[PDB]
């Protein structure tokens, strides 16, 4: 009701920063294409300006990642994965943080480079609903992180359904549908207020998700090129692993070396931008986008690769099409300069990642599902280069379709999920190919649950996050007996204000485990520290008793005791016998355990 | 993984059964209307054939729906989700009584009269699922349930992600994602078979939903009819009140009499029947479809209400359209016609619904939303005849849209769920209009949840089956202690034979309390009944002891007791205090208690 009119303010916060960042990102990025064409074409100075634009703009996000933010750096799903698995960092919610980061997301978002933009854009979008809920209602914890992540990658992209099931599917266990009706409704008035605002200030023409496009959906398929989708299951999944394996192969070449460890502390700005330079000394495109055409920053890029026509064809002709035009060496066969761009794309990909910036891990992915897409249709537009005939209509065949059913395909296999598809077809703005594009989809999301980890998985993994759980663990003989901790802190009522000014000096935790007495041992409850200081005190210038609400039975198999926990979300455990408490068990100090 | 090839075969198996089902629909259904056209245009005797083609489906689908069916009369979606609620009736998953429903639901499906399909479908699909799951994997409970409620309307209409998102999003509380993710595989390749097998044997083209509705795409909305959606929201809104408050008004109606009940033990077939006469006396096209174009059987029907063009202009041709030309009387303005055929249409719906037989709740209420819509379409197509002008392109507005976006909403309405707009678009085949129905449909659902309850809800309420939670009690002083049931029964090890045997002579319940002693009180395990049957007969002719989960602290907030019960899904509590155990509190007391 009006905790969505709550969420709404919410969403119309976020649409105006987002309006604002793609609006300067796309202004000073064709004042960049602007200036650079209109002062001359000198091979040494466009070089110099080739080389000078992407490390100043790195060397403001660098800054900004350095000297402002003091622990942003690196940001991301997977800490807040971790937070709503558990780990809860109020410091890491800092309001002068979120400002502290966007900007150079900004500058990630409006560099050439190829950055991610959801991620910690979703971290921050939680950041501010949680701060704003701290502001607003007064003007139920994990339900609020649970919602933030749903309001923010639905916020993020106008694309609601996809967002919170992206929010849901993967990143819980257990969830509320209330709060998915909840979320959900914020989600769909910030993907309105996203594209009405570009409409009543300076305009897209009215509804375009982003990209309309326009394919003929007559006949659209047909049934004679699916088990190629076959292919592009399996395939799909023998290169996903790689970046998995790489991925862990520059994890540990982060952090294997005291040599780069002691040149950090002494200077850490130059790092990341001399790389930067050195693929930068691959892009200049009379250098070598000659072979790979590099000047595609992406937005474009996957407009204009998501063209509706044979480009093997439109070899034949010399038209001036769209920006398809870059798609033209006049010597070299384009199948090879795909190959070249998409594999420089790889190893560019992951170094991109890999320099502490706050990433998110879905657009060059996409970007290179598809261009494998456009690759495999356009070379099977070569393997038949007749496409078909019907009754009045001939229709020959068209690479568009599986250029977008290769940029769902990837990302799904990185994220571990199913929630790519649509987000895919969802900002594709047509759904023709949809049951190929699932199968797909899910050919290579078992390709991938079978060989290798999650992303983030393995993110919090090099970060070495507790898990938060872990499970299918049948244990020979596992049980807590080893394992309880006997520190009790009592109070009693009858204490008096010295003891209790004792118990005060002697404790610290917000909340207290109440006994009768110390020699019964029986839990009976659990006491607020500062009620019984403001007892002491506005006294010296209402005895409420709350309930335990569990016990933990000594003998417990692992599973089940790993299930409780998950499904309660809930850190701590009184172990009794008879009711007579005999332990405490932690949950870090389970994860300790599970470790095996 | 085989697991997913078992599910795999249980999507097989479904559309193997669909296809059927559907093909002998058209087939009888073009030969009713072949036959009915080519014998004579007589208006007695065709009046004659009118009257006796529904009356004889009717009669086989009452008949079947009495004799061979003992429990499956009014079957649907609410009794299971009562059972995964918790009321377990393994004697109504019956293997007898599968195809003692379904070939009547195609008595329903191939009639003309307006049934549902999809929620004894559901109903029958999960009852194949456990049956076939008790028959493979030798060859977990309410997770075999939930999956088989996912499976079963994903594997209906080829529509995956709706289909699992309708299980989960409002027939539950919580939701594990394992079992999404499994389901969703099981949901996907059972939607590819389901139109493969179309192209196999006897084809559709390649790859529509059902419904390919070819918009021009190109300025698709645009925004100034979107304020016109606000009365789609707040109309629909007041329409959808009106149908529980009578629904209520007719199951009253179904049990208010001992006239009629007197009767129905005397004589049961003949009462729906002849009421189907009824309104079959108002469906004869001379006769009344003059006035309303019944003659329009609801899949084709509604193929010929998505027609993208102005039929107030086309009311100005003569010209020979597709099916539209339906649409046409002479003399009386068409929406005038729609009007009396909508009104007609709700008077008919409900006594279809009402009559004893497993309804699914979707269709006719998809024709009817889909009728308003386009209804308003063509009216406000009369308000502003002109549509618009833009650059180099005359666009003038279209009705089409409004019918599907009704066609969602009315559906949310009644089932108070979003899913209705997925699957909406998901048989639409393009997703133009999807935030303003979105919004549309939010908004219609906002009004729903604030004035009438959901549709199967009420029905289990008139049902009576109870809830089977309840939530959102704050009690003043409610406690259970007048509540717990003090009978224990109680099995030792040190017990010999005669012990043994009278402790069975005694008993019934498939696994037991176990304690100490008797004296002690304290709650140690539960045991099952037949292996100490198995110690005793094959000793005559490995003593293992599980643990008990779960304890009760017997001042449990009634908002935590409903919670516990509700989230671990379980039937009984064990009382104790200090372990000793008091009392026993059970699901159904609970429920007797929480009444109020």
């Amino acid at each position: 009701g009006e905790d969505g009119i709550f969420l709404v303010l919410l969403g119309l916060l976020m649409a105006l920063v987002s309006w604002s960042m793609d609006y300067v990102s796309a202004k000073s990025l064709q004042a960049y294409k602007w200036s650079y064409a209109q002062m001359q074409p000198s091979l040494p100075l466009q070089f110099l300006v080739w080389v000078t634009f992407p490390l100043v703009l790195i060397l403001f996000s660098a800054l900004f990642c350095h000297l402002i933010s003091p622990q942003a750096v690196g940001s991301g799903i997977p800490e807040m994965k971790t937070i709503l698995r558990g780990v809860v960092l109020k410091e890491y919610l800092t309001m002068k943080a979120f400002v502290a980061k966007v900007v150079a997301l900004t500058a990630g978002l409006g560099s050439g480079i190829p950055v991610g933009k959801e991620g910690p854009f979703v971290h921050i979008a939680s950041i501010c609903a949680a701060v704003l809920s701290k502001f607003m209602s007064v003007f139920y914890y994990s339900d609020i992180l649970t919602v933030g992540c749903a309001v923010g990658v639905g916020c993020c992209f106008g694309t609601p359904l996809g967002g919170v099931l992206f929010s849901i599917e993967v990143t819980s266990t257990y969830f509320a549908v209330r709060n998915y009706w909840r979320g959900f409704f914020a989600a769909t008035f910030s993907a309105f207020v996203f594209r009405v605002l570009a409409v009543w200030n300076k305009d897209a023409v009215t509804i375009t998700a982003l990209f309309r496009t326009n394919f003929r959906m007559d006949f659209p398929f047909d049934l004679k090129e699916l088990p190629a989708f076959a292919a592009i299951g399996i395939c799909c999944g023998l290169l996903g692993a790689v970046f998995v394996y790489l991925h862990r192969q520059v994890m540990l070449g982060v952090r294997k070396h005291k040599a780069l460890s002691q040149f950090l502390a002494k200077h850490r700005l130059l790092y990341p931008g001399i790389v930067t330079f050195v693929i930068a000394s691959f892009t200049f495109p009379p250098g070598m986008g000659q072979f790979m055409a590099g000047e595609l920053m992406p937005r474009e890029a996957i407009s204009t690769l998501f063209d509706n026509n044979t480009w093997v064809k439109h070899a034949g002709d010399p038209e001036s099409l769209g920006q398809s035009a870059v798609w033209i060496h006049p010597r070299v066969n384009v199948v090879i300069i795909i190959f070249l761009f998409f594999v420089m794309k790889f190893w560019m990909s992951i170094v991109a990642t890999t320099m502490p910036i706050p990433c998110g891990g879905f657009m060059p992915v996409f970007v290179l599902g598809a261009a494998f897409g456009r690759l495999v249709g356009e070379i099977m537009a070569m393997l038949f280069p007749d496409g078909i005939l019907f009754d009045d209509i001939i229709y020959k065949i068209l690479p568009g379709g599986y250029a977008v059913i290769g940029a769902a395909a990837l990302t799904g296999a990185v994220s571990h999920t199913v929630s790519t598809a649509v987000i895919c077809f969802e900002l594709t703005g047509q759904i023709a190919h949809i049951l190929p594009m699932m199968v797909a989809v899910i050919l290579a999301n078992m390709v991938a649950q079978s060989l290798q980890p999650s992303l983030y998985d393995s993110i919090i993994q090099v970060k070495k996050l507790p898990y938060l759980g872990w499970n299918q663990l049948s244990k020979y003989t596992i049980f807590v007996e080893d394992i309880m901790v006997r520190d009790v802190k009592f109070v009693s009522a009858s204490y008096t204000y010295g003891e209790l000014r004792t118990l005060l000096q002697t404790t610290t935790v917000k909340t207290l485990p109440l006994v009768d007495s110390k020699d019964s041992m029986i839990l009976l409850g659990s006491v607020e520290r500062s009620e019984l200081q403001a007892l002491l005190q506005r006294h010296l210038c209402s005895c409420c008793i709350d309930q335990s609400p569990f016990q933990l039975v000594e003998q417990t198999t692992l599973h089940k005791t790993h299930t409780l926990f998950s499904l309660l979300g809930l850190h701590l455990a009184y172990v009794t016998s008879m009711g007579k408490l005999r332990g405490v068990l932690a949950l870090e100090e389970l994860q300790k355990a599970i470790e095996g």
